[PDB]
This record gives C-alpha cells, sequence and structure tokens, in this order.
C-alpha cells in the first residue's frame, strides 16, 4: 500500500525528471565496475584487502554536475597536499611530545579556519586537510614501514577517481550551464503564474541556488552552443536578481491577499475589471522573456513593454475619477485598497530592469 | 597585513561568541587523548596501523551541539546495522554474477531512496549504509580471514565513538534548548530595529533554523531550568511564524523604502509626526516580549496593546480629515502614500496573534 504509492509517485518524479535514474545508473556501473575488475584482474592477492580506498574514493568524489566534480576535487587535491606538504615538515623534526602538541595545533587552526565567515560551504578541503595530516601521524612512525604502507593507500584512491572521472564525463554530461537556464526560466514561468494567482483572488469571493550553479559552471569546457571559453555567465545572474524585484513586489501582492483588514468585496466589486486586464496584459511579457531566453534568440527584444504600459497608464487614470471609494474599522478599508493598486503600478514601473538587463545580456552573449 | 586584520576580525568574533574556541579545543584535546593513548598504551605492535578508523570516527562523530551527536548518531546506528543486516543474508547466499548483482542493484536503490523529497538532510544514514555494504562486500571473500581483519575495524571505531561521546557531554555541553533561546529573542531585537529604520527613512531626506534545531533538541536531558522530560518545545517554533508574519509586513515597509515612485517629500513632511510615535510605541511591545522570553516570567504578559492599540487608532483617525493630500506621474505619487500607511495598521492588527500564541506557551511551559 504505501510502499506501491510511495513508488508510483517517485516513478512519476523519475520520468518527469529523468536525471536521477541516469545518475543512480551511472554510480551503479561505476561501482560494479570497480568491483569486477579488482575480483578479475587481481585473484592474486598482492593486495585485496586494503584497496577499500577504491570503492570509498568512488563513491565519495562522484556528484550530480560535471563543475562539481572537476572543481570540488580540485579543492580536494591542493587540500590533501597542503596537509602532506606540512607532514613531511613535521615527519623530519623530543619526538612524541613535538607530535602531540603539533597534532593539536594544526587541527586547531583547522578547525578556526574552517567555522569562519561565508566559507561555510568551502569546507570539505579543510577535513580533508585534518585527516591526511592525522593520516600521516598516526602511522609515520616507523619510516622502514612507511612506503609499503602508504603507497597501497595512494595508487588505489588515485585509479578510482580516474574512472568516477572518465564515467562522469563520457556518459551522459550532466552540464551545469543547462540547468542555470532551467532555472532561469522556471523562474519566469512560477512568477508569472504567482502575479496570475495574486490577481485572480480579491473577486473569487461567493540567490543561493543560481550563484553557486555559476561558480561550477565557470569550469565547464563550451560544451555545443556555448560558442567560446569566458562565455559571459555573469549576466545571468543579474537577471535574476531584475526578476527576484518583482517576486518581492509579488509576494507583497499576496501579503495583502492574506491580510486581516480585507475591503468589504461589495465595495471592491465596483472597480473589478482593469485590474483583470492589468495582470492579463503582465503575464504576457512575462512568458514572452522566458520564451526568448528559453531559445536564446539572437533578434532583441523590441519594444514589449507598449502594452503593459499603456495598461498600466490606463488604470492610473481610473483609480482618480472614481476615488469616492477610498477615502473620506470602516476607515481602514477605505485606504486598503488604495495601497491594492498603488502596488501594481510598481510592478509596471519595476519591469523596465528586467529588459534593459535581458537586452544588455544578449547582446554580450 | 591581511592576516594580522583577518586574524583580529576573527579575534573579536570569538570573544564575541566564545563557543567557537571551546568547541575547537575540545576537538583537538580528543584527538590528542587518542592519539596519545594508542602511542603509550599500545608501544607493541599487536595492531598499530589499522587504528586509523578511531581518529576518523572521532573527527566525524563530533559536532557543535549535543543533540546533533546523540541524534545524528543513532541515525548512523541503525544506518550501519541496515547494511550489515542485508550483508549477512548475501554473504551466506552462481557467486560473483549475484555478488556484481547485487552490489549494483542495493546501491542503486539506496541512491533513489536518498534523492527522494525532503530528506535532502536525513542522508548521512545512506552514506553509511553504501559505505558498510560496499565494505562488506569487498572484503568478505574468504570467510577464513574474516573476523581478524573485521573485528579490528570495529573495535577501535567503537572506542573512538565512545571517547567522543563522554568528552563532549562532560565538557563545556553546548546544549540545543539554549540556542534556541537565543534564535527566538535575537529575532525580536532585529526586526524591532528593522522597523526602526523603516520608519526612520521617508523623513531622511535633505523556518529551516528553528524547526530543525527543534528536532535536535527532543532528545537531549533535563538539563537545569528544563524542568521535566517532553518539556513543551512545540510553541517555541509556533511563536517564530507569529514573527515572521510580522517580519513579512516590514519587509514589505521597506520594499516601499526602495521603491521607484517614492513621494515628493515636501508633500510627506505635513502628515510627518504621527508615523515617528506609531513606530516607537510599536517597537516598545516588540522588545518588551522579547525581555519576557528571555528570562521566561511566569507572571504573564497583560493587556500590552494598549499604547500601540491607541496610536493605531490615532492615526486611523488622522489620515482621513486630511486626506487632501492622498487623492484628487503626479497621480501616481498621490495613492503611494495611503498604501505607506495602510500597512501600519495591518502590523498593530498582526500584532495580537503573536501576544495569544505566547500566552499560551507561558502557560503550557
Ligand atoms: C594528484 C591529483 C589527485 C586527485 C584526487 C586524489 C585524492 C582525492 C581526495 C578524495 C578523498 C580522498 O582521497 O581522501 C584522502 C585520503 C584520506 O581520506 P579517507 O580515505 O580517510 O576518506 O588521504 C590519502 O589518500 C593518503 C594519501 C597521502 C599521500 C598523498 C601525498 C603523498 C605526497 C604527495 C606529494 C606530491
Ligand atoms: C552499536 C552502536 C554503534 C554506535 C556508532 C558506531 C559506528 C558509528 C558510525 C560512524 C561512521 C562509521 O563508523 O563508519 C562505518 C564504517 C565504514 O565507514 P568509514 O570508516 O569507511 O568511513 O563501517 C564499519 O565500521 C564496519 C563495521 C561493520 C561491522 C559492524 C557490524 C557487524 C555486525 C553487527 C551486527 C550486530
Amino acid at each position: 500500500d504505501d510502499a506501491k504509492d510511495v513508488a508510483r509517485k517517485a516513478w512519476e518524479m523519475g520520468v518527469s525528471d529523468p536525471r536521477k535514474i541516469v545518475f543512480s545508473a551511472k554510480i551503479g556501473l561505476a561501482l560494479t565496475i570497480v568491483a569486477l575488475l579488482i575480483f578479475y584482474q587481481e585473484p592474486n592477492p598482492d593486495l585485496s584487502r586494503y584497496s577499500v580506498w577504491a570503492i570509498l574514493t568512488v563513491v565519495v568524489v562522484f556528484e550530480f554536475t560535471i563543475g562539481a566534480t572537476l572543481s570540488k576535487g580540485f579543492n580536494r587535491a591542493l587540500g590533501t597536499l597542503s596537509a602532506g606538504g606540512l607532514a613531511l615538515g613535521m615527519a623530519e623534526l623530543w619526538e612524541e611530545i613535538f607530535c602531540t602538541l603539533s597534532i593539536f595545533c594544526i587541527g586547531f587552526l583547522a578547525t578556526f579556519m574552517k567555522l569562519y565567515p561565508s566559507m561555510k560551504a568551502y569546507e570539505y578541503g579543510f577535513r580533508v586537510f585534518l585527516l591526511t595530516y592525522c593520516y600521516i601521524l598516526i602511522s609515520g612512525f616507523r619510516t622502514g614501514q612507511f612506503i609499503e604502507v602508504a603507497i597501497s593507500r595512494f595508487l588505489l584512491i588515485a585509479l578510482g577517481a580516474g574512472v568516477s572521472l572518465g564515467v562522469n564525463m563520457f556518459i551522459y554530461p550532466i552540464w551545469a550551464g543547462e540547468d542555470l537556464h532551467n532555472l532561469v526560466v522556471k523562474n519566469f514561468m512560477n512568477v508569472a503564474t504567482s502575479l496570475e494567482g495574486c490577481v485572480n483572488g480579491y473577486l473569487r469571493c461567493l540567490t543561493s541556488q543560481e550563484e553557486s550553479l555559476m561558480s561550477f559552471a565557470i569550469w565547464e569546457p563550451p560544451h555545443g552552443p556555448y560558442k567560446s571559453f569566458n562565455y559571459p555567465w555573469k549576466n545571468y545572474v543579474k537577471l535574476s536578481g531584475a526578476l527576484k524585484h518583482c517576486a518581492f513586489t509579488v509576494m507583497a501582492l499576496h501579503g495583502c491577499i492574506l491580510s486581516e483588514i480585507q475591503a468589504p468585496e461589495e465595495r471592491r466589486q465596483v472597480f473589478r475589471q482593469e485590474l483583470q486586464r492589468v495582470g492579463v496584459e503582465g503575464a504576457k511579457l512575462l512568458r514572452e522573456l522566458g520564451e526568448k531566453v528559453k531559445k536564446m534568440e539572437k533578434l532583441g527584444p523590441v519594444d514589449l513593454l507598449f502594452e503593459v504600459h499603456l495598461a498600466a497608464e490606463e488604470l492610473q487614470h481610473k483609480i482618480d475619477k472614481k476615488s469616492y471609494l477610498l477615502v473620506n474599522y470602516e476607515s481602514a478599508s477605505a485606504l486598503s485598497l488604495a495601497t491594492f493598486a498603488s502596488l501594481l503600478i510598481e510592478f509596471v514601473a519595476r519591469l523596465q530592469n528586467v529588459v534593459d538587463a535581458f537586452k544588455e545580456l544578449s547582446q554580450k552573449a
């Protein structure tokens, strides 16, 4: 019952988003290739009980997006070497006291530098730095059994990363650039539906996830339609804030939807028809820009503000001749409708920055 | 230069927040005790090159808050056993094909169940389940060298967790309940400062982080002032949303601060004095509730709405006799001030739910 229903919902999510099955199958295939290689090409126990670092490196350095693998791994690459670099300094350097004090001070400094301000996301390298240094110190005591146990833990962790890179980079690439288009376009549609729902309701009564993907996207090679290196992936994040202004405005509109001083609807149903036209014509420019961005038409947004500007102006010179319903429990309701409509003209006025911010991007791209 | 300045800023942050130094020192002490114990009580190499699981368990199962350690570890506890539980089923169970198909299907199902909906936070147990099963399968091939290499990797990982629990639970406990008070009180003050800044500006011209802590807090024992088990840690999160309503309102106020249709200030400086009194008297009830929550006075919020209600009503019957500035480029500005003031009365009206939601909590506590 519950299991079947959950599986069904997951199935619709998977067919809607086919990346889930592909990514899971890719991880499965990488684990199978590593296990098969170990169990076939090494039946001779030169080393067959200390290779659990290959499975671990495969399961840890493999992520959803290609930019993630390349850029996040490079953080781990310098992170492992930095701890190793100081390790050689403190391996050659009466012995046990120095060992303990070093292993305590280095951990202290690493932890303090990892709990600092806005890097609470650049943190895997510091865990790497702690673990590498602790690993070297818990085992390097001998200098006779050093290399034999040390390189048997580096070669196998390197030839798990090689495969986890090749398989991920040459089977269904999940390029971070495309997901940026998917996020920047879905925003337009969902905001448009939000405005439509906002305006429909008074008459009905009887950049964290967008700039992180930019950091990933600066490392992925020019795929197909992204022509040259250093593609201007700086204006996709600047268009998002331009829309986020209007997102705040429509959020205020919804806060007006669910207010506690709502108007006496019989009174509101006098100025009741022009709002719908303003909303309908405002949704159109917002859907058309999304359509322009999705296929990336290099023809330009030529003067789309016309209909919405005319609608806004006609709304402006309609609130004014019929201003008898807005001014003089009872008094508070009157100004509410004025606050109600005064936001929408602000939406149209703010809609202009979006057009400029997309015209500059369509030229810079 | 840069290093000294960064260190200084970190020093002020640390003296302001002494938990950073304490937590880092505690991790350092745990690493030192583990390393000292290994290097002193085991100079005899029964096993001294395979205990790197003690250092790892210490560095991974140790977190900031006590509730984190106990509850997150329990997720790991059943996570490791669940994979181990099926492992015995698929160890007794012609051999290699079954091995590969099992290690692929189990990984597939675990990954799919980990990339599901709103658990993107309950995910460490699934990594644990993958790693345990892969570990067992990459090594259990022998059944003669099984136990010797297996228990030498369980005893040491258990007696790193024992110390990482004891040290964290009996040296400067960082109880999750107290941080809930700190977050629920800081909110009142910062929102009050936000309102004060909002109202000061038109005349100046010439629950993700609160409900997660609740889940942690349900596992920590009754410390001191929290009397009995099953303390009502359900109303601290319900008061936060009651304040979040007004947070949305003041966010709309700030959106009005930075609008593009701002009023011609010479015109606004006519109805200019009562807003300041309304804001000042509204900040007071908002600071006093924070003071009531901070020390948790069991005396009750007895009729604090009086001053703010009177201020709101006097504002109401002031917009109305002077309504000549609000109605009839020029027309749009007029209704702006009406939207301006119509929000504030909504703030006072919404302020009532907060008092009820805190009166019920002060009785239930
Ligand atoms: C060159 C490019 C490398 C690209 C990526 C290579 C590694 C990627 C790191 C991903 C996670 C990882 O491998 O862990 C580092 C391990 C210890 O971690 P764990 O296995 O305990 O989780 O620590 C170790 O593997 C031990 C190795 C320490 C010896 C390595 C340095 C030897 C001297 C190098 C100087 C050039
Ligand atoms: C009992 C309460 C325990 C409380 C916590 C104990 C462990 C806490 C887990 C924290 C992380 C951890 O230990 O990793 C699990 C390891 C493999 O992980 P890693 O060392 O590769 O990172 O996997 C292993 O350690 C291998 C152990 C597998 C044998 C354990 C099960 C044996 C049969 C148990 C049945 C009762």
